[PDB]
């Protein structure tokens, strides 16, 4: 399968209908139906693409997310601009098994939720438009597509995985018109000498030529980052059939691709016949990479500590159906945090993501979804083989990619009643060998399958210091031991869960030490210190290739119904809606140079303790020195120093006054000659609280048609229970509706309290509603919401 | 099977878990799973059987009912009382495609939602118990079952049908222990001499004998209606393998089975070997039936007008998963209405229903679900052939059954891109020929496929006088024309929708004063479909049909459609969404007004029913003479309005409507008491009825608000009432606006029942709507919405 | 294509003491038919206890691929000398699937015997406006009985079977 190298892609976003469930046969999608008839049910839902079956039910706290069939239908207005041209449906990606129909004709199918693929529907379209059936469709072509994400033990990935195996047309679906002769595949194979002074580019192509044209003229042109030609060659009378090597060239003193200054060349290809001129473009970059034996990673001859994260294709409100603009925002957000490396979750991701990594300067590890459970039969193995080949062939032109991953946690059993380590080793080695045959210039890898750690080029164990294992102060020691076991060690996945907006006084060094092991309270306060510690240690590990935090952004998973946000993995440093957590700024203060400054506690409204306690205040900043003010009184300047943990020396112990406090931080970064500041306001409560006794519910603010409701757990005397984690359940009756099923701690109708509180927004619909608030063992509370 | 065992038959009702959806493979049903693990999801629901996927979502107003896969699982504690015995799973019925697993071993499958079937799991159980995998199940055997009601154009019935194609284990699933030798089938073939004085009974059996036992002693005994022996015979050393004719006997002066006095004989069979004594019972009845060419129907030599209804396997709160007690109540309710004939919807029904028809005296038409759509391929045709053979073979012994139906509305197209009448004719005749090969003693039938009306023994056209066609006063004339087209005419399906508790003044003949002496005017109500779907119209429609039937001596009979409101996927916009409301009984068994019309015509036990028990507020002008109808089988009835006698009237079916028992009376503004006293001379009995009704003379403007109030309480349950009122607070008594209920807090709406008072979205009945709230001893707020009106709120607190 | 390859999942067994022969070794006939014809003709006969009354049931299955709605069918039965003993026409019958065409009683029927084999002939005709099609089928009246632990009787007389194989 391929992504189609085309210039004229039409995204089919509008005028779709979606049915959750199965039809009795293709005839049900296209048969005549009168209003009010038996054919007029089931009732379909109008939607736009991309669309995911699971946009809401993945994080709905009371249901298993839907795994099963669903249908889409639309009417295509066909108008091919090319004489005797082709009509192609090009799928960026669809989950998980897809069948495609033109009227009643099955035209294509696909198994695999994460690779790109396409279907040539030229003949089906011509036959339909020439048939008696075209008339009642008014000259349009009925397109019906079935997607299915039914559970399937003989299909990867496994339902044991810690993520949703989503369904639907959740990546763009494109209508692509082609001339008679086009390119089926374009491989831009480039290499760079060790001394960086000579680049080699090989331009290989496969032709798409169903009309069996015998000759064409093909022009290959290569342009540099400034759009200047560096090579141009026309091949007259070439045979445009199957594979052809078009050009091999040497480029002296190439512009290099780098994570700080990503620079790309552009290859432009034209196919000419008497009846067509067709041009497309493909980008590539020159760069040299090397993993040292028992040592670090080098990019273009310089040691580069990989500063990595992960991401899932998942987002608030849409699940996997993210748009291009959402992807652009998220990747920019990563770059602004200082990320230079990403493992793209457990599957091939949208080509849009790969382009953004090429453009932003982010190295890529990308893997096939052989993720837990063991090993299935022949259909299973063919899928893994097919998805690995599809991934390498589809993404090999991207300079960001340095690692093809072959699987994750393959030592995790129980999708089958046997677990055969030797068979897993055998299939693993077959995939490794196949990847090296397809692309000898990149490394293979796996994560966490020790009995396969001799097979791949690059290996990652499981090291979650301070979360699943020991204390986070063991991080460096464990890494040193682990790195000794394999030729090339690279650490993917570490961190900890934090319930966004939950903070903990016990996690701080308050006067009048905090443990470094999993905070059973899942506070941001603990994860911040855990990340701080990891980043400080990495500055003293010169042998270290690098690491990748897991994940960048909170994402939904079916195996955690009981998390503070149900069905959400909360290890992210960013909320599922892009809202940064406190931990985002720790990475940013360590990994970027643009001046910034962040007092911890922007979402911490009420601290607590004894009167005149000296409360710890942390500032995460890359400034050379910072001065803290508490209620206008300077608390002293402090100099930044990574090794002075925590907060790299920028910590203070200060008395808060009862009631409201204002904390201000002023920083200077000498290199930039820049001053930056931050300010937060925090209340300080000295009253102690008894057991939770009631929910106080009130209107916190309004914006347009929207109301922000706040819930506070209080004891029998009305004192805030600032440590409570009790689950709050929201219900509504009336004209409004809850803004929920977003997978965030402020967009959930069932959510654990954060320091005794919970927030949710109500869409009022310009009418009247009553909100009810439940919590186990407490009286149900109520709030009326009227509109102006 | 059924009824071939008895007491070694265990209903598996408890300790089941249900998953809406599909597993990735049988291993996910039985693999080790620790709490909090990836194996601990998806989360299953504990359930009791019988169970239906669609108990709630069939009538849920905002979703398409679920058609797809679902799984059940339990742990069987097996302890066979018989030496070297069998373990059998016996399905009364499951929808639609079913696969059965013992541990990881697939042991059986079935396509067909309405026939009975079984699987012998002895070997799979033994193989599992002898393996190392048995230990972690602690001596129990994991049983996993997949049911699937996915839409399937190559499977009957068609999704064009006006009923839900339900999914799940919605009839009893029985664990049956058996000895080595038992009966696979018992065929009791009985016939009667022309003078009815001699009965012949042939006892044919098929043996189940997987251990190949060579000889057994088999005893046949027949007991009469008083449980006295009339025949007893032991066959020593018979071969208990395959088919055996066990007995042929003549019973002189047999007690006959009849619709007024249903009387059954019992055949008792015992199979003995050195290691077993196995005894079972099967019932049968002697009766003679005859359809006259271009004439009526005869039971036991006497003309019998078939007084019929229909029923679906569907009920409030459970969809198809009705219990035996629910079925006994419903069939008893039919008999109390005077029914003597039923077409069991569009499919084979539970054997319990057939047993109740035999015991209550209700003749039966039972058909396969070849119901609309055209004709599919080979798998489709094999299913239809198999379901016809299964139905005849499984239900042959029931004396109630007189007709095997081969299909319904087979002229209804569009499940395929072709519709070939000649192919449908060819398959229809093949099914007809097959039924007669299997059972030559009964008639075949179809309903509404004119181009096949030459193939079957008995034919029904489509006659919906006053609902889908013309006026109900054409009923008799249409029936006369239709009966001439075929040798044996039988009319199944007629009636009309009525939104229970919705009544209509315009449906009655009301008298207004026109200004010496004033004169009287009244519009005559139309005899065509009431666009308002009032009970008032259906009552008159039923009344007319039954009156005409007393003057149709050539008529075999008819069957009203249906007895009870039932859910249907093709009517999202009905007053009760997704409910076919043509019943005379609500989906929860509550009688509608129309129930008593049938009862007054069809029974002899004295009864009397004033129309309007669910009509709280009538309306009109101050001195209007409002029509009052009484439906009663009493010879004479006297009406009292507010204590003032309005005169005695004599019953006369042909004095339409109400068989002469109608009055025109002035109501006073406010509350009125209407009392009716009747006497039935034959029984020398007096009976009475009384209703109380308000009378509103104030006219109302457009709907402007919803007035919401707590109408009454019962324990933890609150009955909430909604009343649509105009800008001056006057009740909008003709309003049909849809009302939506919502709740937040500790309580829950008692909704998705498919009744006009158990629905969270429902059209108002005369401007009001009721729903019950389960308060859970806490506090809730109810919101009430209606298009274009301000949303109203009602608080519900607990003590 | 004909094939007599050995096949253990096909009867007879190659263990048998005869050749499982291959080829078109019995006549292959080209048969022209009208629209409506008979697919099967079943002549079911029984003989009274005293041999004096014979019953013949004539059942047929129609071949009717054009779905003709009505036809006229004649049943005729001829004796051993071709003398008619029964004739009846069913006008406007449905020539589709199975039909019982006739049930009749023959008094003092001539019996079939091993010394005097005598056969009746049943003749069936299907007519429409576009066809007249006639075919014939034979049957014989005779009574057989195997006595429990005893000999064989043909038409009430003990007949010792003098048999062979081929
Ligand atoms: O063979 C029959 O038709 C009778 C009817 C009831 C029991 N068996
Ligand atoms: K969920
Ligand atoms: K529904
Ligand atoms: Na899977
Ligand atoms: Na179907
Ligand atoms: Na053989």
């Amino acid at each position: 399968n391929a992504k189609v190298p085309a210039m004229n892609k039409i995204r089919l976003t509008n005028n779709w209908e979606y049915l959750k469930g199965d039809l009795g046969g293709i005839w049900e999608a296209v048969r005549p139906a009168a209003p009010g008839s038996s054919e007029a049910v089931p009732i379909w839902q109008p939607v736009t693409l991309p669309h995911c079956f699971n946009a809401e039910d993945a994080v709905d706290p009371d249901v298993n997310y839907y795994e099963g069939p669903g249908w889409y239908k639309t009417l295509l207005a066909i108008d091919n601009p090319y004489r005797n041209g082709r009509i192609v449906l090009d799928f960026d990606g669809a989950g998980q098994k897809t069948d495609v129909y033109v009227y009643t004709t099955h035209v294509g199918s696909h198994v695999g939720g994460y690779d790109s693929w396409n279907v040539d529907i030229t003949d089906a379209v011509k036959a339909f438009l020439g048939s008696k059936d075209a008339e009642r469709f008014k000259g349009k072509v009925p397109l019906s597509i079935r997607c299915d994400n039914s559970r399937d033990l003989e299909m990867i990935p496994s339902d044991l995985a810690d993520f949703n195996i989503y369904g639907g047309l959740y990546r763009y679906l494109n209508l692509v018109y082609l001339p008679e002769v086009s390119f089926e595949q374009i491989h831009l194979e480039s290499s760079l000498s060790s001394n960086l002074k000579e680049g080699i580019l090989k331009v290989k192509t496969s032709f798409y030529n169903p009309e069996d044209i015998r000759k064409a003229d093909v022009t290959v042109s290569v342009y540099d980052v400034d759009r200047k030609p560096v090579f141009s060659k026309t091949l007259e009378g070439i045979l445009p059939l199957g594979d052809q090597l078009l050009a091999k060239m040497k480029i002296k003193n190439p512009v290099l691709w780098d994570v700080d200054v990503p620079q790309l060349y552009t290859c432009e290809l034209t196919v000419k016949t008497p009846d067509q001129t067709f041009t497309t473009e493909e980008r590539f970059g020159f760069r040299h990479t090397e993993f040292k034996d028992k040592g670090p990673f080098f990019l273009n001859g310089k040691r580069l500590l990989l500063r990595g994260t992960h991401r899932h294709e998942d987002h608030a409100g849409v699940a996997q159906a993210m748009t291009e603009d959402m992807m652009r925002r998220e990747m920019r957000m990563m770059k602004d945090m200082g990320v230079n490396f990403i493992r793209l979750g457990h599957y091939q991701q949208s080509e849009i993501i790969l382009d953004l990594c090429d453009e932003l300067g982010i190295l890529v590890w990308e893997e096939i979804p052989w993720c837990r459970g063991g090993l299935g039969g022949d259909v299973y193995k063919k899928q893994a083989r097919r998805m690995l080949a599809n991934m390498i062939v589809q993404h090999h032109n991207h300079p960001a990619v340095i690692i093809w991953g072959l699987g994750n946690e393959n030592d995790w059993p129980n999708d089958f009643n046997t677990f055969d380590k030797s068979a897993i080793r055998a299939f693993m080695k077959e995939l490794h060998d196949m990847a090296h045959r397809l692309d000898d210039t990149r490394m293979t890898a796996i994560r966490r399958c020790e009995f396969c750690n001799d097979i791949v080029d690059v290996y990652s164990p499981s090291i979650w210091a301070g979360w699943y294992r020991g204390v986070f102060t063991d991080y460096k020691s464990i890494s040193e031991q682990e790195m000794q076991k394999v030729k090339h060690f690279l650490h993917v996945e570490w961190g900890g869960d934090s319930h966004a907006r939950r903070h903990s006084e016990d996690a701080f060094y308050n006067l009048k030490v905090p443990r470094a092991s999993r905070d059973g309270d899942w506070s941001e306060s603990y994860v911040v210190r855990l990340i701080d510690w990891h980043l400080k240690e990495q500055e003293t590990m010169p042998w270290l290739t690098g690491t990748a935090y897991w994940p960048f952004k909170d994402f939904s998973t079916p195996v955690r119904p009981d998390n503070p946000v149900p069905y959400v993995n909360q290890k992210g440093v960013v909320e599922r809606d892009f809202t940064p957590k406190e931990s985002y700024y720790v990475f940013q203060s360590y990994w970027t140079e643009k001046p910034m400054i962040h007092i911890y506690g922007h979402t911490w409204p009420v601290r607590w303790g004894g009167k005149d306690d000296r409360k710890e205040i942390l500032v995460y900043s890359n400034c050379d020195e910072v001065e803290l003010f508490v209620n206008g009184v300077s608390q002293g300047v402090k100099r930044r120093n990574s090794q002075d943990y925590p907060a790299a020396g920028l910590r203070w112990n200060c008395v808060y006054q009862e009631g409201m406090n204002e904390i201000r931080a002023v920083g200077v970064k000498k290199k930039e000659k820049k001053e930056v500041s931050d300010v937060i306001r925090q209340e300080y409560q000295t009253a102690k609280w008894d057991k939770e006794a009631a929910c106080q519910v009130s209107l916190l603010s309004e914006e347009g048609d929207t109301a922000l409701v706040q819930v506070q757990l209080i004891d029998k005397n009305g004192i805030r229970c600032l440590s409570s984690k009790k689950q709050i359940t929201f219900e509504i009756a009336g004209d409004g509706s809850l803004i929920c099923n977003l997978g965030t701690s402020t967009g959930s109708r069932k959510v654990q309290a954060y320091n005794g509180r919970a927030l949710i927004r109500i869409k009022r619909n310009e009418g009247n509603s009553v909100v009810a608030v439940k919590s186990e063992g407490l009286p149900t509370a109520f709030l009326e919401l009227k509109s102006p």
